[PDB]
């Protein structure tokens, strides 16, 4: 089981992935293989992943999860030592943890390990046993059980720069290539419209400012080219509205300027 | 040794490095650790840097240090290799390579490892000995070694993508805002020039095609500070104009009618 244990958790490793990336679903072969309660915790204390394994009941695991964040001094004194630790609870080798918090470990045989997968530190992955002590096939997994989660966080927070950062940009792309009619177009269509969706007039909205009424139609034919939205327009009662792209609608209110 | 000859591969983990990445140093690092031959072939084949020290006897690792590239069909063949098989020479186990490409064992107990990342083959990283074979404890470097060559191939195309998309598309944003007369100024600036270093008068140039000045004044004064050229404004006479923008003017060419 030095082979074997290393190999029902590759079935579950995902690098980025299409399926949905997911911290509550990594830990699946952290608690038959390491046998050991899993906590996935971000720099600062934010939660992402949990779940203790054993009914152990402490008094400060039966609140924690109950508020689904980290306290006042559960954030500047998780993120400290460069390393992990040997068999810790009430009794400590030297200062593990500060005089006035001595209480995260009473209920387990517990293992803060640290998250190694970029060249950093990705917050935590606290561990707590029941009776078994961490000794030789079951510490190496309680640590390899830090990275097949840290090929996620740069994965379910890596996915908030490919994605979140190029939104606002192909959305100024597309606004930038407007001329002033088409600009003024979208930006009276959508203000005097249902918030989210829309439908009326075909152009009677068009000259009530001095505007023209087909250089609307381009004005969303610059849209739907660009990459923004679907609208099935009928040349018979207006037109229909509803937005595919997610970040529009921030960039459109504040352009009142 | 399964610990601390790790820090002199896990330290020259260099995330990116920030230095237009080296490749021969990148084959230095697993030259003073395991102790051998390397040569970081990519996927299509071809040849980067290599850290040769003994002098081992070999046929068409020799046409690959001066070709840098593989004829006809090792590209077929090397692409071929899933994981990490222990010590081929001219004796393997089974058909793992045609007998008119095995001579690239021929001489020396050679193991050949692929370069596995993101979920998917980037090559093939060679390392090749003279009297001593890989042991029990020689070849995981080359594992968890194999993991990381692909982060600087994730990070140096990944800095030639990004630095290229980025670019393309900064060449045309400031096409844009530059209405048609705009424009034509830039369609004559770079044409009658001389290298691409190149200055000539205020009051001339624009009148000589019939243009004013004026709209020389802020459309020069718009790739200013968009991000395209740096020109001293003297306003008592014209002024020199050098790109910071390389793959720019190229677009001015195919781009005629």
């Amino acid at each position: 089981a030095l082979l074997q244990k290393t190999r029902i958790i590759n079935s579950m490793l995902q690098a980025a992935a299409g399926k949905p990336v997911n911290f509550k679903e990594m830990a699946e072969t952290l608690r038959d293989v390491i046998d050991s309660n899993i906590f996935v915790v971000s720099r600062r204390g934010k939660l992402l992943g949990y779940s203790i394994n054993q009914q152990i009941e402490n008094d400060r695991m039966k609140k924690m999860l109950e508020d689904r964040q980290f306290p006042e001094e559960y954030t500047k004194n998780l993120f400290n030592v460069p390393e992990t630790s040997s068999n810790l609870d009430i009794n400590s080798e030297y200062t593990a943890f500060p005089v006035e918090n001595r209480d995260l470990f009473q209920a387990g045989l517990t293992t803060i390990v640290p998250i190694i997968g970029g060249g950093e530190r990705l917050g935590t992955l606290i561990l707590s046993r029941l009776q078994d002590q961490f000794n030789d096939d079951d510490l190496i997994l309680a640590e390899y059980g830090a990275t097949v989660v840290g090929m996620e966080i740069l994965r379910e927070k890596a996915e908030e720069i490919e994605e979140e950062a190029r939104s606002k940009a192909v959305v100024q792309m597309a606004i930038s290539s407007l001329s002033y009619s088409e600009l003024e177009a979208i930006e009276h269509i959508f203000e005097e419209l249902d918030g989210n969706e829309g439908l009326l007039v075909a152009s009677k909205i068009a000259d009530r400012v001095g505007i023209t009424r087909s250089v609307i139609v381009n004005a969303l034919r610059k849209l739907e080219s660009a990459g923004v939205i679907e609208s099935r327009s009928l040349g018979m009662k207006g037109t229909y509205i509803k937005v595919l792209n997610n970040k529009f609608l921030i960039e459109l209110e504040n352009l009142k300027s």
